[PDB]
């Protein structure tokens, strides 16, 4: 499914180079630039786990999930990830469990060393 | 009615003692302690307009809703309310617009300069 196709296909963004964070571009943005650290960024999101079952999505909810790029406020391979994107891009990413909730996890919904799927789209970003 | 109640009867948990966000514990829960800031919070919710227009409720989607409390991701009367509430608390919460969406709103769904009334369920909490 799409969280494999990403093992297989993605690329590491990751800075270590030690394939924690994988990507695949799913749609081309229209924006030429990516976000930068501090900036207020606004994504929809749907989170699944290894086993292919959603955990989460901002769309069942209907507003946009915004945070703080870069700053340690969501998991590692998001701070990573979402620095990649363009406005309007929508891209697959595998997030290793030490990019994400490592070993203890977050029950109930994450598991113990789990590797978790998103397919995001960057909607918008504006400065601090 | 509710929002009345909480208007005169309800405790100014701001610092400031601005009322910007004004509580009453509706349902006592379980246990003495609250969550910390990062812990993923799991609640239900219902909130209105000053109108008494019905905004938005997880329970008509049926999907409890989940934040990652005291970063800033939710409006500010949520981190600041929701961090006082113990596991199977009911509370009713009256926020002005400096706690919610200021002079912007979230257009149209929730105007400019509004004040929101939020009945909140803290169904569990999970720290890290
Ligand atoms: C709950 C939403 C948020 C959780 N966090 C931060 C804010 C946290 O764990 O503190 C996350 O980093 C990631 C990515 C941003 C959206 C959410 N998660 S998440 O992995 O989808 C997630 C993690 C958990 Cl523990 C529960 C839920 Cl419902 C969703
Ligand atoms: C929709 C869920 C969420 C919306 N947000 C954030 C995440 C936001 O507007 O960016 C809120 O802070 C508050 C409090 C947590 C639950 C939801 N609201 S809310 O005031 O009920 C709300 C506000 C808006 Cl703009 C739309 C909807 Cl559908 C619901």
């Amino acid at each position: 499914g799409a969280p494999a196709t990403v093992t297989e296909q993605g690329e590491d963004i990751t800075s270590k180079k030690d394939r924690g964070v994988l990507k695949i571009v799913k749609r081309v943005g229209n924006g030429e630039e990516t976000p930068m650290i501090g900036d207020k960024v606004y994504v929809h999101y749907k989170g699944k786990l290894s086993n292919g079952k959603k955990f989460d999505s901002s769309h069942d909810r209907n507003e946009p999930f915004v945070f703080s790029l870069g700053k340690g406020q969501v998991i590692k391979a998001w701070d990573i990830g979402v620095a990649t994107m363009k406005k309007g891009e929508i891209c697959h990413l595998l997030c290793k469990p030490e990019y994400a909730y490592g070993s203890a996890g977050s029950l109930p919904k994450i598991p113990s060393n789990a590797t978790l799927f998103f397919e995001i789209e960057l909607l918008d970003f504006k400065g601090e």
